[PDB]
Order: structure tokens, then sequence, then C-alpha cells
């Protein structure tokens, strides 16, 4: 059943979303504001960008055929991240963080 497969994978997400995982969580909730960071080479090194909100969209627009597809935007996220940034970018071990969070809970799912 892929409504099964898909209220396991909006679990999946308000959980990445959850209190607990705030702390580390918190840059990935929505997409990256490049104007107000002052990333402006970010849209020409990340070509297809995403964050928590954008599948959040997704999940309740019932856009994603299989819980494959909703993986990988999530992998996504955190792909873009550990392209654009530095490997010790503090941001880069938050996304590590979250991906442990993911990883986990997507594989027992
Ligand atoms: C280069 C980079 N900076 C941010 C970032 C986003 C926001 N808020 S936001 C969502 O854009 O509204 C605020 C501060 C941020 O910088 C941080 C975040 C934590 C630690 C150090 C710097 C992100 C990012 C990515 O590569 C992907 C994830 C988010």
């Amino acid at each position: 059943s892929h409504m099964e497969q898909l209220k396991c994978c909006s679990g999946i997400l308000k959980e990445m979303f959850a209190k607990k995982h705030a702390a580390y969580a918190w840059p990935f909730y929505k997409p990256v504001d490049v104007e107000a960071l002052g990333l402006h080479d970010y849209c020409d090194i990340i070509k297809h960008p995403m964050d928590m909100s954008t599948i959040k969209s997704k999940l309740e627009a019932r856009e994603y055929r299989d819980a494959q597809e909703f993986g990988a935007d999530v992998r996504l996220m955190f792909s873009n991240c550990y392209k654009y940034n530095p490997p010790d970018h503090e941001v880069v071990a938050m996304a590590r963080k979250l991906q442990d969070v993911f990883e986990m809970r997507f594989a027992k799912m």
C-alpha cells in the first residue's frame, strides 16, 4: 500500500521537524536564503535546491510516486549541503546529525 508508505514518510519528516532534533535540523527547515546569506554563487553550484518545507509540501500534495522518490529529495537536501560547503563547516556536521536520524528511520519504515 502506497498510502501506508507515505504515512511513514510523513512521520519521518514530522520527526525531523520535532523539537528533539531542532539544534541541528533548523538550517534545513526552509530553502537556503541565498540573498540574506550573501551566497550569490549557490544557485550556480546547486542546480536543484531542496529543504524540508519543500518536501512537506510534496507529501501533502501526494507528488511522490513512492517512498524512494521521497528519499531521493531528502538525500538531495543533504548532498546539496555536502557539495556546497567545506567538509569542516558547522552546517555539514549538522547535516550529518540530521541524516543519522533520517537513515535509521527510513531503513526501519
Ligand atoms: C551555507 C548554508 N547556510 C545555511 C544557513 C541557513 C540559514 N537560514 S535559511 C534556512 O537560509 O532561512 C541560516 C544560517 C545558515 O548558515 C549556517 C547554519 C548553520 C551553521 C552555520 C551556518 C544553510 C546552508 C546550507 O548549505 C544548507 C542548510 C542551510
